[PDB]
């Protein structure tokens, strides 16, 4: 039985109302519960849902070099695969194996319904409406270290703003943007940003092309024997068609606006 | 060095925000965060603060048998102390030890500004202001096993209400309260109904008397080495008045409305 270790992240991985009623890995609905389902089939495995213990992605401690979250279940041995939201990095890619992308994704920016701006040159360019990102992590770096006049002066703009346009959570960034009157814009994910774009109160808005490009992928440890199997299922849902149904369902077809 | 396990739960333990440059215990700010201090220096021990993992409290699973969140730490041997708004109860009681409550709270009701209720008795007699609770808990089990005319009203009412007036999480109780324009009234923890009234945007009204009684307790492992210097420890605190210091602190003192 292979031991799958996710998160719980809507709509990737959430509780069933009625999950209390439930047992196993029934408990749970999701894009990556679906996606698990598919993966299990194609590569011919029986599984076991489990939410990673400290409840994170995967970093790796600057002081002890050891790695949290996810990744760090896989590095350790604790988990045979980890299928979430987990972003294909050059720093994970050095420790755990992922598989060619299920989703693909970039920066985007959210804005209140109402603001003026389409575009990030549109929030460089002006003053009065104030944007930031979480405190820490890829979109901030994304930034610190860009060479594009545009992002730059971004950059320039949000180490000095004041009050602190930085956030630390997801939740912290939606909510300021929905109590500003439409003075905040937050600079996150576009598929985190398509998905609350889909949820009442319907008053937010993803706006202009993303700034940068990536994808999530389904990990492995090193010399996984289950790397190679994983790595065909998911070419072969894409050209299937069904990663793109699967992403329709859970963002739109489940929308509430 | 001992190792206290809490939960990211406002005003008790929060992030400064100047976290990424701070370390260990310094990053963490709050009620439980000064109360732990208090406890260790009166106790005479070192520690090191940790977030649960699983963000829960501590409840047995019926069918694994198996116990989550900071008690789940504290029985399987993760953590050495459990400082958190922790209500102390019989299940909870038969496998860890509580010290003498640090606060005493009871069910409250958590009113929109402008909404014409001001005790339960006033939500009992009518139906077109909607109520509700966390669709589990010891608020809603309250509600569901009263004998008292007015709560068997009141649970009479809630169990058959449609749209479902129950909810998933206190989020999405208080943001209910807040976005249903005076047609909802959420019943909580009093601590939390007398924090959110004194955050902005100062639109939510705590009302009535508290419906029950009950405590916060801090958890330590039976046989614990610290069992009795710990209770000690809250009592004396108590009647040094600091622990209304610190509670006047974090929701007053800190209040915004
Ligand atoms: N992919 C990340 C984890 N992850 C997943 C989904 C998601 O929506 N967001 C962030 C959304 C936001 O920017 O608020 C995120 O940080 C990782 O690999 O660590
Ligand atoms: N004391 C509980 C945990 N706990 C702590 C703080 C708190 O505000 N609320 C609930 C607030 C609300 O009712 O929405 C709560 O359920 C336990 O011991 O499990
Ligand atoms: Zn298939
Ligand atoms: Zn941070
Ligand atoms: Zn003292
Ligand atoms: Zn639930």
């Amino acid at each position: 039985t292979v031991v799958v270790t996710t998160i719980l992240e809507s709509p990737y991985v959430m509780m069933k109302k009625n999950h209390e009623m439930l047992e196993g890995n029934e408990r749970y609905e999701g894009y990556c519960v679906d996606l698990a389902a598919e993966i299990a089939k194609h590569c011919g495995f029986k599984y076991k849902l489990t939410i990673v213990g400290d409840g994170k992605y995967g970093a790796r401690d600057a002081d002890t070099k050891i790695w949290n979250g996810m990744v760090g279940e896989l590095v350790y041995g604790k988990a045979d695969i980890a299928i979430a939201p987990l972003t294909i990095t050059l720093v994970r890619e050095e420790v755990i194996d992922f598989s060619k992308p299920f989703m693909s994704l970039g920066i985007s920016i959210m804005i209140k319904k109402g603001t003026p701006i389409e575009s990030a040159e549109d929030l460089s360019k002006q003053t009065e409406i104030a944007y930031g990102t979480l405190d820490s992590g890829s979109t901030k770096e994304f930034f610190r270290r860009s060479k594009i006049a545009v992002f730059d002066k971004m950059w320039t703009y949000m180490r000095s703003a004041e009050p602190s346009v930085f956030v630390r959570t997801t939740a912290e960034g939606v909510a300021r943007v929905r109590k500003s009157k439409g003075k905040y814009a937050y600079l996150l994910e576009s598929t985190m940003n398509e998905y609350i774009e889909q949820r009442k109160p319907c008053d937010t808005m993803k706006v202009g092309g993303n700034l940068d490009s990536k994808g999530y992928g389904i990990a492995t440890p090193k010399g996984s024997s289950l790397g190679n199997a994983v790595n065909l299922a998911v070419l072969k849902l894409n050209e299937q068609g069904l990663l793109d149904k699967l992403k329709n369902k859970w963002w739109y077809d489940k929308g509430e606006c």
